[PDB]
């Protein structure tokens, strides 16, 4: 009954070169997802550092996915999230006007609203577009929480909002979510536990390992949605050794260095206050790939 | 000699969907009666085994010789049924826990459950050796039980993986942690061994991701639906364990409005189980405004009597 | 060339009581007037110094135009005082914290506060290079702000000392992180820094241990009080700054009863400080309840207007 | 207008021999507290490794402890609490029978007790005895807080509960209390702020450092108590070293290792689950005593 976006999706690294948006690179990464079975990407979420990106890059990027994805079954769902409602609001209306197939948007950070001011956010957002929105939890990062009752009242109040990625690392709020609201999407936004919020009904992962690895997410999703939960758990086992390591230091630290590691970008670039990891993780990053069958381009 | 090997060796295992069993008070003393009447049901209810004396059931308030006394009370219930006993045996002293352990093994426990040492912080290392040591006192199986939010303390994936191979006995682990992170992190690198949910609310996710059991609250109150819940998961019925879950999220959660077992005694006391709603200090009596959050959810269940 | 040795040489500090200004909105804009107005009130309460757009001032949600805008007003209307302008110059990104830091230096004021960056989780090495950055671009003093309940990080004591002793212009550290251990252990290892107190309630606590000033939200209602308290501590009156530091408790604690600012916004509103409770979403006003514990916590305390 | 127990005051560690209590060893130990400066000891803490104790030992322990202080200026806090009210009310009326000067009682462990229960508990326990009560309040080994109003609650309706020894890194907490109920001895339970506490109107400590170091735990106390704030936050400087890598790991765990360390234990012995430290920090242990001057028999 609501327009969605759902299965498996990339929150796209943003790639650099001498600091500026290396925009043939991110073209050429979102090509490699749509080839290894992904069906949405995201372009700069935390994972694409939206902190540092100005709000032109910010919208760079959101056309490089769009016309990367034109023509082929793959569903933009930009990242639209702020910590100023009028900001949020302004990115959304930028990705309907653009060609966006949905929005993400993130918890505000660092002001810490109040539910009611959750709510008072996310419906001015719903109510600038006519696209699908997912919320975005994940409390580490922002310093609040929208509550169940709060995702619950936005999904019934505003018909765009359809769903929540939850990272909470919070399996009985997942429970108390779906058997509440049964009708949202919820998905997966914390790799590691990306089986076990799918077979309690969660509907996709918005995933940082994929990245490196989209067919071996793609695949571990779309046996979850067929109700194979042997062949999704042994492959989200399989996972767990990568899924953590990308976590060693703050996210997308370790996921660069892999995809450098890899030769899938060409260089190992932050934006400050991003930068390198220690030369002990990037040493451990590298011996955990190895037992990873990595696709090319 | 001591060895590393033992994960694919014979453990004996406990596994299925458990009960961690209040223990009802009459004028102070435990009203053993009313304890064999209450497993009883659980017994014809379909659970798989009953848990005496852990958290749930006052373990920090009986005596010694209480704790030996309802041990006794459900191995003698649970006999010439299938239902099994997995005692509560845990300490924050290794001598008593081992003491504890051996008197289970010796009045016919089927196993043991061993809560983390609590108030003492052991390093992981203690927490080993206080493990090994229960683990080497008896020949009955032996699950661990980490709720670091009671102990303080809380047994890594590591320590817990180590003990498994490190200890014939050993066998797995009831969970009480809100991290479900952790319960992939176990199976994925020791899949040989029990998971066990110990938090009701996410039994069916814990059973989904191959946990083969729970060790419940709720069952004191839903022993029937808690064990169609964890037979369904068992076999791999998901789509009916996931609704069964999900229609007891409500009491799942008010169960836990104050510290278990107040809510749990509550509403046994609510649903005619238990004749008087007695604890022994430092637990009490819910707030008046919780004992009415609770009797209204109730009135969504199917409440079964003896 | 850089070096290590910093930390005894002049380093340009502001200290004292301070005030992070609440910045007040007239249908949906900057009032400027009444902006200018407060920063006044301050002036003529005994404040040593006010901080313009910190957290308190919704800097989240003001453009960079109207960030430095409020930066503008602050150093005019403190020109010819002696209460010195220490401006909010904080961001996630550090191409951003450093234009807000030139921005301040080019535009008059006499310092700046630097949040760590919010949202993005920079690690330790990051943090340096931050504020390495940040320090660099700039001759005038630079306070770091540690906040790590709002920004998902946490400045370590050892890198809070490492940028005082290898940048010229970095002089010490606002903590609002409720840890006096912390507070210990950066005045025990490096005495020559400048502790700022950033939680009111824990004013005089932080003094007693040597800090030199606060940067205060209470201060917005009270000025008066919080310059007082400060100023006797720093004296070494310790009776009298603690007296104050009591008398304010329940105030200090009303005024986090929700999220900085919407408490003390709510407090100006009600003494008749500011002419609308208007916030820029996702801010808002505070529940009905909250609102009315707030009007009664403040009957106690006599109100200063223009 | 309360009978009270306040200062510098010692947390004592539990020597053993060859697993038992080693009685002449404490006795010794709680000499060489009384001859510097030490105001109290509390026999059979957290420090004291309550847990593995017996009921008999913990009993055996009081006694030595009184029978040492005798005659002396120094008192005795008994350690008495338990996460069993009946356990704790044993506890408390033996300590009074056998000449203790005041019971120490720390907050339930484990069960996780209400406000209400807390109230019932600690009041259960004033109710037993006619000596001081101080509660003890360390929610990181208990799992429950005892909150400032259950604390004044107990404070205004026990004549004998007299204050708090605070182990929670809560200065504001130390506040309210104080700014609430100005008459209460509020208790320093954690060494690396002994002195900020102190300065905002604590009236001693419950120090395990001290068992090392009497004198400056002393030294500092006694200045802080005359209004010399200078000389006592110097002191509490100096001391941070030593007071946080007696947390390195679990206490008593370094303590007792820096009491082999120092020759004044004979060995360096535990009952499980507590153990020897690892040989990592063993070794810190060490390096950090070498900076300090540590008194002798
Ligand atoms: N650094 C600011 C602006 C980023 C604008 C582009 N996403 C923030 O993190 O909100
Ligand atoms: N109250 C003590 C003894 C309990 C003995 C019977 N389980 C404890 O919690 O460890
Ligand atoms: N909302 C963005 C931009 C603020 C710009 C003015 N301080 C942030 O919080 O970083
Ligand atoms: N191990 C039990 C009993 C200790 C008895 C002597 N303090 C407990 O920690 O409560
Ligand atoms: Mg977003
Ligand atoms: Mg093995
Ligand atoms: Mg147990
Ligand atoms: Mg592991
Ligand atoms: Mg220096
Ligand atoms: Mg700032
Ligand atoms: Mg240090
Ligand atoms: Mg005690
Ligand atoms: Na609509
Ligand atoms: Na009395």
């Amino acid at each position: 009954d609501k327009n969605i976006i759902i299965g498996a999706m990339t929150a796209l690294i943003t790639p650099f070169k001498n600091g500026k948006v290396d925009e043939q690179s991110y073209a050429r990464l979102i090509k490699r997802q749509i080839e290894n079975g992904i069906d949405a990407v995201v372009p700069v979420g935390t994972t694409g550092e939206s902190a540092t990106l100005t709000h032109e890059e910010h919208r760079t990027c959101i056309e490089i996915a769009v016309e990367t994805c034109k023509g082929t079954k793959v569903k933009v769902l930009a990242g639209a999230g702020s910590d100023a409602t009028h900001e949020a609001v302004g990115l959304a209306k930028f990705a309907k006007e653009h060609g966006a197939d949905g929005i993400l948007s993130v918890a505000p950070y660092y002001n810490k609203p109040t539910q009611q001011g959750l709510y008072e956010h996310y419906k001015a957002i719903a109510q600038s577009v006519d696209i699908p929105v997912l919320l975005y939890n994940v409390p580490g990062r922002t310093g609040c929480e929208i509550s169940t009752d709060t995702i619950i009242k936005l999904f019934r109040d505003c018909e765009n909002i359809y769903g929540v990625k939850e990272a909470s690392g919070n399996i009985d709020k997942c429970v108390d979510l779906l058997a509440h609201e049964p009708r949202m999407m919820l998905i997966s936004g914390e790799d590691a536990i990306n089986y076990p919020i799918l077979s309690n009904g969660g509907k996709g992962v918005i995933s940082v390992t994929s990245n490196l690895l989209p067919d071996m997410i793609s695949a571990l999703t779309h046996f979850a949605l067929d109700e194979n939960y042997k062949e999704a758990k042994k492959i989200n086992d399989e996972l767990y050794n990568i899924n953590k390591i990308l976590f060693c230091e703050s996210n997308p630290i370790p996921i660069k260095t892999a995809m450098y590691l890899a030769g899938l970008i060409e260089s190992l670039e932050f934006r400050l206050p991003l930068c390198s990891p220690s030369k002990e993780n990037f040493a451990k990053i590298e011996e955990v790939m190895k037992k990873y069958k990595i696709k090319g381009f």
